[PDB]
C-alpha cells in the first residue's frame, strides 16, 4: 500500500534537491536524511521538516541532502559529522501510525 520513493537516490551530490513522493497514507509526517552511527540516528536538524498529505495522500515536495554534515538524533543531541560517503545516508519518513519506511542511494 504505502509507498515512498525519491528521483535521485544514486550519484547524488550535494546540495542538490531531490523529488520526494508519497503514496498510500494521509496525515502529517517527517521527512529528513538520518545515519546510523554510535547506534544512534544522526539525521540534518535541517532540510528536516514536515508535510500533509491530501484528500489521498502521496504529498510531492522537494528535498535538499548532503555529502557529509552534523551529526544529530531526533532527541536533539548532536552527535557529529555524517560522511554519506561512508556513512549509510537514507530518507525515512512517516509519524505514529506509520513509519513509512526510508531509501538509501549511494553519493561520489
Amino acid at each position: 500500500a504505502p509507498a515512498f520513493s525519491v528521483s535521485p537516490a544514486s550519484g547524488a551530490s550535494d546540495g542538490q534537491s531531490v523529488s520526494v513522493s508519497v503514496a498510500a497514507a494521509g496525515e502529517t509526517y517527517y521527512i529528513a536524511q538520518c545515519a546510523p552511527v554510535g547506534g544512534q540516528d544522526a539525521c540534518n536538524p535541517a532540510t528536516a521538516t514536515s508535510f500533509t498529505t491530501d484528500a489521498s495522500g502521496a504529498a510531492s515536495f522537494s528535498f535538499t541532502v548532503r555529502k557529509s554534515y552534523a551529526g544529530q538524533t531526533p532527541s536533539g543531541t548532536p552527535v557529529g559529522s555524517v560522511d554519506c560517503a561512508t556513512d549509510a545516508c537514507n530518507l525515512g519518513a512517516g509519524n505514529s501510525g506509520l513509519n513509512l519506511g526510508h531509501v538509501a542511494l549511494t553519493f561520489g
